[PDB]
Order: structure tokens, then sequence, then C-alpha cells
């Protein structure tokens, strides 16, 4: 991949792999989320951020601050097949003192058609206290020149008991942990979807997913995935085993297979 | 990637991805096993096999047979870092009537130094009955021309109760199922390693894994991973939760970091 002409966005091509696809021989939404993160990480490395975190700025490192996902919104018009080339363009925008927003456009590299779009909201957290805080001038100074400064946009209630559907006792595997031994953001997507009935997954494609991130799942945590029906639309809640804390809430929109 | 000069092997380069690495910022053994499968799948497609199975020949389709892994043996000398370029060469050889053998060599793309090797034995079976079939002349005729004909080589007891270590209630998620709707062969590797104590994983690197595949885990099955100590060496057993039907047995060899 590489920075675009103006150095304010980053493009990368990916060949969809045999193990990245599900029943339809098309990329899973988990694969798409992984590719989105990869092109985001590669953008960060191309403008000189260190590999030790997600675009931790010098001052963020001294103050023990990290970027964490508040929200992820993905819309897929067409999932690319095994062996297809997808091109993903990504950029990051400052959102004043609240945090940063990373956006993505997915294209079929052969046709140039837009096959999907994504947007994510990231906030700053003290890595030690897990408390959120406003982006200071000092931190913004260290990344604003890498961001388009005119707007460039690619583009949830709490599930009530009883849930219509559930998948309980979901556990992180060592493969779900990133370099920092934190649960990968993409695992949460997989967990949300686990409580959708197989009959829906077998006959529908996921068109839209919106996830709110409340709290991390640790390596030794156990998670329950809860789903209620609200094209089919669902409301989602991930919470810790034992009526523990909410970790995620979300919605999905599914379209009938063709 | 592409077929090599003589058309009897396939090479592909991979740039190791951010999410493919663990603690040391080097590729997981699960990532390496996935890349091995991918370069194997891409070889199959380059010599004309369709995506509907793992290199199902015309006659295998008529007889309702598929290739399944009987045994996987991987040795890693050096796990490549995030952003490193690894080159994998792969080829397939007939094993008389027993089945096929796919081998892999992993190299540092820049130095040509061999960083790993793998070999796998694959057998023909009806997925539903699990009944094994010796490779007939008619099936061999449909793939032998894509294989080197002279040998080219890249290069287990049942755990007794009680196991020293265990991880119980392991269940496949939707991402663990392949395009043909069965549990990915790499999931079994992850499950085996789940019962290795954290203290070993934190201080050691996996140098060797040998897995014997006894029968498939279905989408709704629940698995127990059992490990006993035998450089540290372990014996491994994956069995169905409840009835204790054997799914896999294996051994691992770990070196200090
Ligand atoms: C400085 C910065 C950038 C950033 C901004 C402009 C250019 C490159 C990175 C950035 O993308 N950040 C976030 C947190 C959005 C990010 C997202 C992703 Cl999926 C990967 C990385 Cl590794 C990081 C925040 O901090
Ligand atoms: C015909 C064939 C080939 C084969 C033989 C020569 C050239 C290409 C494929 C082959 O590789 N087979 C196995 C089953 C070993 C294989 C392994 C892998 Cl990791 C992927 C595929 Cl998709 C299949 C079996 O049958």
């Amino acid at each position: 991949g590489s920075l675009t002409e103006d150095g304010l966005s980053y493009k990368e091509k990916f060949v969809v792999r045999s193990y990245e696809v599900g029943s339809n021989k098309t990329a899973t939404v988990e694969t798409i989320a992984n590719l989105l993160q990869e092109v985001g990480c590669n953008h960060a490395q191309s403008v000189g951020f260190s590999t030790d975190g997600f675009a931790t700025t010098t001052t963020m490192r001294k103050l023990h601050l990290i970027w964490v996902t508040a929200r992820m919104h993905i819309e897929i018009y067409k999932y690319p097949a095994w062996g297809d080339v997808v091109e993903i363009e990504t950029w990051c925008q400052s959102e004043g003192r609240i945090g940063t927003r990373r956006d993505w456009i997915l294209k079929d590299s052969v046709t140039g058609e837009v096959t999907g779009r994504a947007t994510s909201k990231w906030v700053m957290m003290n890595q030690d206290t897990r408390r959120l805080q406003k982006v200071s001038d000092d931190v913004r100074d260290e990344y604003l020149v890498f961001c388009p400064q005119e707007p460039r946009l690619a583009f949830i209630p709490k599930l009530e008991d009883p849930a219509q559907y559930s998948m309980i006792g979901l556990k992180p595997r060592r493969a779900d942990l990133d370099m920092n031994q934190h649960v990968n953001n993409v695992t949460y997507i997989g967990w949300v979807l686990e409580s959708i009935p197989q009959e829906i997954v077998d006959t529908h494609e996921l068109q839209v997913i919106t996830l709110d991130y409340r709290r991390e799942c640790q390596q030794d945590d156990v998670v329950d995935s809860l789903t209620t029906t609200t094209d089919s639309q669902f409301l989602h809640l991930l919470r810790l085993s034992g009526d523990g804390q909410e970790i995620n809430r979300g919605t999905t929109l599914w379209r009938k297979k063709p």
C-alpha cells in the first residue's frame, strides 16, 4: 500500500484468502474488519508512528494515554470473493477534543465500484485508570498535519431481558489477543454475530453493523452474546458472564441472499 | 504467487499483518498454518481445480470423496515479524494409493534462509460416513501430472487420564468454518495450544507440532483440550466434551526464548 498523492489518505490492495471467506465463498465481515484495521495500522506506520500501540503520539506515551474504539460502523454492498482484489482507502480526521475518526472506502479493484464503507470513533483513555479524557493541544499538535482538515466522511438502546436469542460462555483464545495481549476489536464483532440464528446467516448477508464499545474483555473473561429482532434488523448486547458489566451494544441489518 | 519454472511447485510471498502477530510482534503458529493452507489452495487454483472443495478431482466428485488432513507436521526455526516478507514454496506428491502429501518450505524473502518447513498427509474420504478410500488409478490420473514424480521432502500415543493440564468447553465460532462448512484444520492447532500453561507460552517458542487428525469437529460439537508434559515436550489429545470421542492427538516441542 502507499499514501495517496496529497499524503492525507492511504490505499492498500488485498487478495481475499481461502480461509477469509465463509459459506458464500465471500469474505466474512470479520475478515473485512481485520483488513480495515491492517490498512489503518499501515497508514500509521507510513507517517512514522511506532508499532508499540495504535498511533500512540510521543506525548500520549509520556502521559500513559492510548486510543481505544468508542464506535465502529460498517456497511457492505458486496462481499468480495476468494481471489478477488479489494482496494481500501483510509483517512483519519480530528474530532476536536473528543477524539479521532478513521474512515474507509472499499472498492472492487477490477471494476472500481464502491463495495463498502466504514467509520470508527476513537477516544483517548489513560491505559492505567481506563478513564477517558479530552484530546489536549499538545497531543493534537503531534498528528493534525496527517489529517485532512476539511470534512471528509465515508457516510443505541440497551437490550431488555429476556433476550430473544443468546450464545453464552464465549471465551477469548490466544489467537484473539493482539501484540499487547488485549482482545482484538474484531473478536467483539464475531461474538455479537454468534447469537444470530444460523437460518438467518444461511439465507441473509450482513449489510450494516454498528457497535458501541463500553469496556474491554480481558484474557480470562467470559462473555454472553444476546440478540433480539427489532431485510431483518437486530439489537445486540455483549456482557460479562454472571450478569456482569456490559462490554458492547450494537445493531445489525441483514438483506436476503440473491 | 505463481508456479515455479518447471510448473511442479508454487511460490507466494506474504507481508505479515498487524493482527497476525502475538506478544513478540512475530507471526503466530496459527498465522503460519493459515498461510500454508492459502499457498496450498492457490497452487490448486493455478493448476485448474475449482474452489468447491480442496482439489476435488472429477472422479472424487462422482464417488462423493473429499481430501481431509490425516497428519500435519510443522517446524518453525524463526517466526517472521510484523511487516516482514516471508516466501513459501509448496508442492504435492502422490503417496501411492494412501493419499497425497503436501510439503512447504518457508524462507526469509530477503536472505533466502529457511525459517520453517511443513509436511502434511491427506487421505480421501466420504465426509458423511468417514469411510477412507485408497486412491484409484482413475483419481491419480487426474492430478499426477501436477506433481514432481521423484521424491521431494521438506524433511503418537494416546494421552492417559488424568491429563496434567486441560482447557474444556472449546466450541467453534462461525469464523472457524471454511467455505465448505467444516471446522478449519488450523482451529485444531489453536485448541491443542489452549491447554499449554501460560508460563510455557510466555517463556518459550513453539519449534515443532505434529497433529494426527482422527475425525472432524462439527459446527455444534464441544471439545476438551488435554496436555501432559513428556526444551519442553508435550503430548496432546482433543476429544469431544461428554462422550470423549478422540478428534486429534499431537505432540509439541518448545525452545526457551
Ligand atoms: C495519530 C492517529 C492516527 C493517524 C492519523 C493520521 C494518519 C495516520 C494515523 C490514527 O489513525 N488513529 C487511530 C486510533 C484512529 C488508528 C486507527 C487504526 Cl484502525 C489504526 C491505528 Cl494504528 C490508529 C489515532 O491516532
Ligand atoms: C490434486 C490435489 C492437490 C494438488 C496436487 C498438485 C498440484 C496442486 C494441487 C492437493 O494439493 N491436494 C491436497 C489435499 C494435499 C491439498 C492441500 C491443501 Cl493445503 C490445499 C488444497 Cl486445495 C489441496 C490433494 O489433491
